[PDB]
């Protein structure tokens, strides 16, 4: 049961500034994110959503929007970065989604992630340009990812991102198969 499809379709057009830019991830990667979120809602995987490396906040805005479209009032979207914080907050306000289901964690990943007030995740999304940001994010938040939760890495097929993600998976003995999105990003679903 796919609620408010027209709304999310239009929002993806708007976030990518194709109407006449709040995200640069493009439509295919927004599509991916939509399917992943609609899956954890439909399948009842518990947990919040979190993005580390958020740019103008678009992907997090969209995640909040899918919660809106499906009438889920319980889950939180965690917007995690070093920031322009007020600018991001105002981007949420523009779509009318700056509310209690959106939480901000500003700071160096070094300091914030270790102690993050997050208990469990259904979705974990990373814009993994850099080794240390990627490792800080995965090491601290993957353990919070519920069974059936998704991990999405936006820059996966960058060789250096790929090496870092592979190293992390080896460390923890993660073998859930990786899936390509668009030749740039990738994701996998934590086994049940
Ligand atoms: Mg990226």
């Amino acid at each position: 049961p796919s609620q408010n499809a027209l709304y999310l379709d239009l929002l993806k057009k708007v976030l990518t500034n194709t109407i006449y830019a709040h995200t640069m991830i493009g439509l295919e990667r927004l599509d991916n994110l939509q399917h992943c979120v609609e899956a954890v809602l439909a399948d009842g995987v518990p947990g919040d959503f979190a993005e580390t490396g958020v740019w103008r906040g678009g992907a997090c805005i969209f995640m909040r929007a899918v919660l809106q479209a499906f009438g889920d009032t319980g889950r939180t979207v965690w917007v995690v970065d070093s920031f322009s914080l007020e600018t991001v907050r105002q981007n949420f306000a523009r779509y009318g989604l700056l509310d209690e289901q959106v939480r901000f964690l500003p700071g160096w990943f070094r300091d914030t992630l270790p102690t993050a007030p997050i208990q469990e995740l259904a979705v974990l999304r990373l814009d993994g340009d850099l080794y240390e940001s990627t490792m800080d994010s995965l090491r601290n938040l993957y353990p919070k990812l519920s069974p059936g939760g998704f991990v999405i890495i936006d820059d996966y097929f960058l060789p250096s991102c790929q090496d870092a993600v592979k190293g992390f998976r080896a460390e923890l003995g993660i073998t859930e198969p990786i899936h390509d999105i668009d030749g740039q990003g990738a994701y996998w679903r934590r086994s049940w």
